[PDB]
């Protein structure tokens, strides 16, 4: 077919949920699983764990062994979620806010280690679980430092282009590079087979936030990351051009001056170039139904 | 006795596997407390731990830096969570950097202890079951700093719930210091067990021991934490008048203090302290005589002594 992205998204992602509820069972302390499972349970696009299994395939592996890869990211995912939102204070209802910040940190420490737990249950040879428990740790350290930077630029009031760039590529971007090439490490596919599905998650996911933060802008209201000052590539080609807008304190005035000046489709242009060399890393792995959708799904990534 | 000699290493070791780096801000803070340097007891459990099972105990290097890395991830959320201000002899992360960056940092220290774990020169199949059953005493602690806090709010706690909370708290990391190297080089599911009851044991005598130190002032009583001794005396329905103040007077924190000896509470403590190294001991005689086995035995014994 060629339309059926939305769907095959959906069937995975319905494997994902059915093996989190195996894997991630509410525990006692109950009150620490209940913070545990929160965000968890409230659903979740599953978008990294569904391109894990979506690369698996490709690759033509049993994707069911990628399983636990695949839910050990969207694992590592949540804990992210959980201190992240410690950290921007504002649904459902965060976690922090409902359990209290210490319950949130250690929610988010047990996700933390669960995911490792989990990613080593992997039904593949242990020389490849030891990469990839080295090639996930490896991304949650970088996706800290994304996190700092991101954080780092709400301080700053002249955040270049290629410093956010980088900042997205370890915030989003290498969570998703892993969650299309761990199936790569895990079934011992060789460097340049590991590195096209790498870049295609990274590419992806670079883009897959300019487009994000173009949908603030084309429940939530418009321009939201506007008045909460958010620097996003639209702002940043903007300001690089001297537009500087009457908002940043919490409007559709300023949101004329981000089209006029083209700082609109530059980001366009530069998330679709994203997808674009996403989509020629692809090029490597052999053309199935499994790649076309990894294709399709860059595309449903920035066209959405 | 001889674990400077190992303490050495491990330091090496760890300004080796754990650089400063950008963002320096967040490695400023995730190296700051490795950097205010530590007793190393984990790592040092490790070392001798592998030497006692006859193996190159360099090659347990990795397993050691990553338990360490581990426990300094705790220190790290621990300090946010308790609000301290400095712990032992610096200002603790969270003061210094913030927040959200402390808690970065923890969060950084603790991925990078999962990478550090798996450069391990040993099977793989035996990596894997390592990163298994530290991810799973990373749950533990996480269990146990949540019972410990719950505990805070309770209005009393039996003796078997705060012994499983030290158990999950302080007590698996041990554990998993001695079992590790019993993990890493394919010892069997006796030695790795005994590895694993001596480090329990050894924990809690050493955290009833640390809780002691402090009647050994006054702070524990003040902050109202619920050692082993006020669940002995508050068993034994002892009035405690300064438990919960936190801002007291030093006649009124004496009486509570001088209470708690008499109680048969502090006895209660060296004694159930003292009970469970002896099981650490007990348990590691399933380890052929070693000077490495003595020297886990005398560093149970130094768990008691302070």
């Amino acid at each position: 077919h060629g339309s059926m992205i939305s769907e095959i998204i959906k069937d995975r992602a319905k494997l994902v949920n059915e093996k989190i509820e195996e894997l991630l069972k509410e525990q006692e302390p109950e009150g620490l699983y209940r913070a545990a499972r929160h965000y968890l349970k409230a659903g979740g696009k599953r978008l990294r764990p569904v391109i894990t299994l979506l690369s698996a395939e490709a690759l033509g592996e049993d994707y069911r062994k990628a399983i636990h890869a695949a839910i050990a990211i969207e694992t590592v995912h949540n804990f992210t979620l959980v201190h992240d939102d410690i950290m921007d204070e504002d649904g459902v209802k965060t976690v922090h806010t409902l359990f209290g910040i210490p319950t949130a940190i250690l929610a988010g420490d047990t996700l933390y280690a669960e995911a490792f737990e989990i990613l080593s249950m992997s039904d593949a040879p242990p020389e490849n679980i030891v990469r990839a428990v080295s090639k996930l740790a490896r991304v949650c350290v970088e996706i800290c430092e994304g996190q700092f930077m991101d954080m780092s630029f709400e301080e700053r009031d002249s955040v270049g282009e290629s410093e956010y760039l980088e900042m997205v590529r370890k915030k989003t971007g290498v969570l998703i590079g892993i969650s299309a090439s761990i199936p790569a490490v895990l079934f011992g596919k060789d460097e340049s087979v590991e590195k096209a599905l790498w870049n295609y998650g990274i590419y992806s996911g670079i883009g897959f936030q300019i487009h994000d933060d173009l949908l603030d802008i084309s429940g939530k209201d418009w321009g939201s990351d506007i008045l909460e000052g958010k620097k996003t590539l639209i702002v940043i080609k903007a300001f690089e051009e001297g537009i500087e807008l009457e908002t940043f304190g919490k409007l559709e005035r300023d949101i004329k001056k981000l089209f006029d000046c083209g700082a609109v489709d530059y980001a366009r242009e530069r998330a679709r170039e994203y997808i674009e060399m996403a989509k020629k890393n692809l090029e490597v792995i052999d053309e199935s139904p499994s790649r076309n959708y990894l294709v399709e799904l860059a595309d449903y990534l920035i066209e959405r």
